[PDB]
């Protein structure tokens, strides 16, 4: 079994990366994709309460996004595993670090340490970060879909870089500054590479 | 302004002492009773997940005790102690230590270190601890099973473990009294606190 995460901020071409390499996986392995809350009946319902939100707290937030991300964990990632399964999940524990922690200002150990309360020691045994610059990203996001944006983009990047450089060994970073095509077969090989190993 | 809470496990007579607490404080004080979630909408419903769920997993229960306290200390707690107000809040960060640290299993450490992110340095000014013994405890609980007594036993035991730790904000009113002293002296408590 394993449980790979992708990590990035938008305009990463995330979502395109992880159902090609997904759609590519299914042929060799017994694998699944998620995300949180994934259909798990409370997750949805605590999404339901952070998107309904008028101005939330930023603790609250990060609170309901440990909470939505146990209770995925406990019934989707975890039953998975015990079958045998690679598990491909698209955001996990980092994206609450760069996102809350880093970027909102909360500081990245204190979602940590809440992070760490509800993952229970299930880290992932691979990260791929898609590594795209701010610029190419910035690009991305006016192309494929203010001024505030620009800076809070900035900060989740340099928030990932921190992570990264605090957490490297369960990392793996991959060009996102290629076309979509090199990605998908970078992320593809590098998860080959780690599966054929185990 | 004050931020008090008020701890105990069932059969404390805490709801009695609150309410007779507050009514002799507002002769004197700006004061209001509240419990977590308190009315602030976001709050309601993740209490409403909490009572809807079934076999839902402790730790994504504390959490959700946590945020529901957190949403209660920004829109309730943190803006009457601005206006000055003195504010009974029953049940805070130690229920959640005492019930899921303790009494369920997480570890008291392990949900502290979640609640602690929750209430991000505002802990009470006083805590008032309702120290009934779990015999007085069952009794005033059957007047107002095997399981539910050992839960209730092990919620004290928990709450005795957090005392012996912290002891500043605490303070330990005996709660075997009638009570009519209990009341008595919970108020007294909070004057001498008040006051000083
Ligand atoms: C998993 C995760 C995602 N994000 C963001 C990634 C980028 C998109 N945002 S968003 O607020 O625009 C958003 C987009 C789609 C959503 O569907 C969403 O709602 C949730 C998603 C997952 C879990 C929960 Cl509780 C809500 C929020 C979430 C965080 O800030 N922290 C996390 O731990
Ligand atoms: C504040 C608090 C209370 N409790 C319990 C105290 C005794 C009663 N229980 S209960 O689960 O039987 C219960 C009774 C009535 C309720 O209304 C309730 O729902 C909530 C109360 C406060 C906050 C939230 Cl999210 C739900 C739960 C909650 C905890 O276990 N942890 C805490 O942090």
């Amino acid at each position: 079994s394993a449980f790979i995460t992708f990590e990035g901020p938008e305009g990463s071409g995330k979502t395109t990366v992880i159902n090609e390499v997904y759609h590519r996986l299914v042929k060799d392995y017994d694998v699944i994709m998620t995300r949180e809350p994934g259909g798990v009946p409370t997750g949805e319902e605590i999404r339901k309460i952070v998107l309904e939100g008028n101005d939330m707290d930023i603790r609250t937030e990060a609170m309901l996004f440990a909470a939505s991300r146990r209770e995925h964990l406990v019934l989707k990632v975890i039953p998975a595993l015990k079958e045998g399964k690679v598990v491909l999940c698209d955001r996990y524990i980092d994206s609450s670090l760069a996102y809350q922690g880093y970027a909102r200002g909360i500081g990245v150990e204190e979602v940590r340490a809440l992070n760490e309360f509800a993952i229970n020691g299930l880290y992932p045994d691979l990260t791929i970060y898609l590594n795209v610059s701010a610029e190419v990203g910035r690009e991305r996001i006016i192309k494929n879909s203010d001024q505030e944006d620009l800076k809070f983009h900035e900060k989740v990047i340099e928030g990932y870089q921190e992570i990264i450089h605090n957490e490297s060994q369960r990392f793996k970073s991959v060009n996102a500054d290629q076309p979509l095509e090199n990605v998908v077969e970078d992320t593809y090989q590098t998860i080959i590479k780690y599966l054929e190993k185990i």
